[PDB]
RNA sequence: UUUUUU
RNA sequence: UUUUUU
RNA sequence: UUUUUU
């Protein structure tokens, strides 16, 4: 009948040729961001340069181009030849990298020495060095390392300065994946994560950061999206890689697999509890206007590109469709599912104001209701007689108690 | 039979080459309109040209030309190279660009410099200078900017003037999701939409605009028939993005996302919540008259040209066939199951005086009944037995209480 | 005719 | 809109 | 996350 024009059409709604699309936007006022390249594989000189970065990532008054670059040029140390890792981060839109080489530190503190190919101005050598020491009042030690010992040991191995500079880019990037979420929440969650890789032994304690120099990252991810998009085609290619290969990009790509979907919860976690638990509101008939939406929405996500993985670390207008209030009902429904079956999400929030709370009800007591409806043509793949189902489902109903 | 006759016969009424037409109007008077144009970078000079434009866009007695183009100047400043922004406004029929460069204001106030290629008259700049103070009474501050202090600071960084204009722009852009809808309802609506981005860190409240300048801009959008048409060619081009973009295009395109549907509300809501949720009534034989016409309003906003989703916003002839008074039984029946279904809609406004309450009651009834009409053969897909499907259409009973 | 919602 | 989890 | 066993 008219019913498959009707779901034809609601289909055609979410296939606006909005999946792929490989072109460039309009041209648009970019920032002249200051970056630093260290072409030869001196320990040292990248040791001081993690270093500066370091500061000027906590640099109070900095600009903000200069927190991006120091951020990008962080990103960018434990590459062997960071000029073409530079040349990546330029491949995005808002790219202006006024890309500087420097040979190496000055026997001064933070003294800079560019090098001929690549030069700039003795005002810039004077700001850059008055921003390192801009530093927070609630920092106690001047360095963001809480032992506060190593900073002033050098190391001239490349050993050392590998297991340093990967322990202090994992102590930044543990930090993306609340990016953009619940950053005014102190860190409840990461430290667990942290810890993991801490005993890890890939990771090292005695080189660790402090909670304000964390929480200064977190500001700085936010703000700037040029390292939105490097540490995006940072994870994509890691993705894209096979079981053999070096340290960072293995531990990148291990954190990065719970780091993808940091968006969507709401969608993932409604469409894997409904959608999969389904004993016996799924069959309604009022949940079509909202399943059809559900079907399309995971067409859309087939059908991104596979970087949908990286939505919300990516901020586009695609959330705004892949949004619970487009199928308030289920929903509610799932909601209701797992805030019985799970006891973590009891801590999720699910404030959404069109919520609502009959279908939600419905859901809580199908979970507690529903639990061992064991009857379906798959279950009699076992070959289970109904006497057995009965013993189950009374079985389940022992251990009901405790309710 | 005749039947197919007419069925065919009711089609071919709905396809009258009213569907895709790239041709031009014939001509008509159209206005001068004199845009402004800042080929340089300078961020002082688009900061002071977004508060001249500002400042015009709340100009009491300023022709409506003149905020035509001050209007299109603000959407056009974010842009790198204006120049081809300010082309593509031309590319519509009541476009008579009388486009002037000026590399930036005197000085003074708001003194102005035109450069040599456009220039303009000495009583030119008179009269825009006297615009340029013209600010309703009921303002308190000079400055639209609610914090009243920025306006004074300047900013020499592009970076920063990036945020500024951003968010000025963003602030007068979640006004254009009421733009000829609802104008003399206060804003009720968008601060709901205008917080969700503020606390996305995307907006800024530090640079936030008065509710009366927000009611000039939505007094100034209605009006002009030019920035309408600006309007939608930037959101169309927004659609056809992909997920890399830069950060304007993006915000664009994640508030388009809900400003598209800003009409045919009636329509949507109606086939959604009919054509889906097809317990009872649907299949009636009385329906069919209406039916016919809604697969035929169905090809026809298919085959429009994808930019249907913006009739309402671009004020044309097919919002009177895209009319609920041409399928008023069928209307009365969705807005019977909306009423019921939804708890959000009981806010919204239905007085068509064709409604039939007849057919109205009938949709209340069924859905307050219906509701749990498992059995369909979809539902047997599941595979539950009809003890099942008691034994489910009792626990929605046991929760029908609550009334 | 247009009036919520996300 | 975004808020756990591994 | 990883923690026996053969």
């Amino acid at each position: 009948s008219v019913l498959k024009a009707f779901e034809r059409f609601t289909i055609e709604q979410e296939l606006q040729d909005r999946g792929e699309e490989g072109s460039i936007p309009p041209e648009t006022l970019k920032s002249a961001v200051k970056v630093f390249v260290i072409n030869t594989p001196n320990p040292t000189t990248r040791y001081q340069m993690l270093n500066f970065c370091l500061r000027i990532i906590c640099s109070q008054n900095a600009r903000a181009s200069h927190r991006v670059g120091a951020l990008i040029t962080l990103f960018s140390l434990p590459s062997a030849g960071m000029q073409n890792h530079i040349r990546l981060a330029d491949r995005s839109p808002e790219a202006q990298i006024e890309r500087c080489e420097i040979d190496g530190f000055e026997p001064g503190t933070y003294r800079l020495i560019p090098n001929a190919r690549a030069n700039l101005t003795a005002n810039e050598i004077a700001a850059y060095a008055l921003l390192a020491d801009d530093l927070p009042p609630t920092i106690n030690n001047g360095t963001p390392y809480v032992h506060a010992d190593v900073e002033g040991q050098p190391c001239d191995e490349i050993e050392q300065f590998l297991d340093r500079c990967y322990s202090v880019l994992i102590q930044a990037w543990v930090m993306v994946c609340k990016c953009m979420t619940a950053y005014d929440q102190p860190a409840g969650s990461a430290d667990r994560r942290f810890a993991k890789y801490q005993q890890q032994g890939r990771l090292e304690a005695r080189y660790m950061l402090q909670p304000e120099a964390q929480r200064l990252i977190q500001t700085a991810i936010r703000k700037s999206l040029v390292v939105r998009q490097y540490l995006t085609f940072e994870l994509q290619l890691a993705r894209r890689q096979g079981l053999l290969s070096n340290r960072y990009y293995a531990m990148v790509g291990d954190i990065g697999k719970y780091i993808e979907n940091s968006g969507l919860t709401a969608f993932f976690l409604t469409l894997k509890y409904a959608l999969g638990t389904k004993w016996s509101p799924l069959s309604l008939a009022a949940f079509t206007g909202e399943l059809t939406k559900l079907r399309s929405l995971m067409m859309l996500y087939r059908d991104i590109g596979e970087q949908a993985r990286y939505l919300a670390l990516l901020e586009a207008p695609q959330i705004m469709d892949f949004a619970p209030g487009g199928y308030p009902l289920i929903f509610s429904y799932a909601m209701g599912v797992g805030t019985v079956l799970d006891a973590q999400m009891r801590n999720y929030t699910y404030a959404r104001p069109f919520l609502n709370g009959y279908y939600f009800q419905i859901g809580v007591e199908t979970a507690r209701r529903q639990q061992g409806t064991v009857d379906n043509r798959v279950a009699d793949d076992l070959g289970l007689t109904p006497e057995q189902r009965t013993e189950v489902t009374q079985l389940v109903d022992r251990l009901a108690r405790g309710r």
